[PDB]
């Protein structure tokens, strides 16, 4: 629970979360 933070809030942390994020659907 104290890792989901983490990553969330450290930009270089997010691996696939932050290509996927940048995937705005239509």
């Amino acid at each position: 629970v104290s890792v989901d933070p983490f990553y969330e809030m450290l930009a270089a942390r997010k691996k696939r979360i932050s290509v996927k994020k940048k995937q705005e659907q239509p």
